[PDB]
């Protein structure tokens, strides 16, 4: 059984690893097909314990990753793309 | 800039660290309160890049933590609670 005093630190607030689907952060470029779809990030998660706050970033930056793109039929290459990311996360007023 | 590879194989299909808010695991206690509201749970994430396949869990189990949790009209007592983890998630046939 996890210790309360790791569940309390653990589920605070932070920035953490998550996949993001491609198209959420590219939804102009739905008729495309991207590999792989989904890329993991780092962005503001966990929970606050004080209600009338949220997490939410409060320091942004961008990333950039080799990804496939295909076009059906016309066209396919591997480059850089430039996905948003979350270095810093903190509980604040709703 | 991260190489297509490292991408592709960070983001495939695994069981990842996800932040669960514990009122969505137990809809029926809504009126208690709970400390932390969330707790961090290994779920089946990321992508498989097949139209075929989906990422779904496939050998499951409970995790006992300790919630400081407060059922109205009663004290504000730690208790330990059940929560379903993912041990493995693959791609799986639609």
């Amino acid at each position: 059984v996890v210790k309360f005093m790791d569940v309390y630190q653990r589920s605070y607030c932070h920035p953490i690893e998550t996949l993001v689907d491609i198209f959420q952060e590219y939804p102009d470029e739905i008729e495309y097909i991207f590999k792989p779809s989904c890329v993991p990030l780092m962005r503001a998660g966990g929970c606050c314990n004080d209600e009338g706050l949220e997490c939410v970033p409060t320091e942004e930056s961008n990333i950039t990753m080799q990804i496939m793109r295909i076009k059906p039929h016309q066209g396919q290459h591997i480059g850089e793309m430039s996905f948003l990311q979350h270095n810093k996360a903190e509980c604040r007023p709703k």
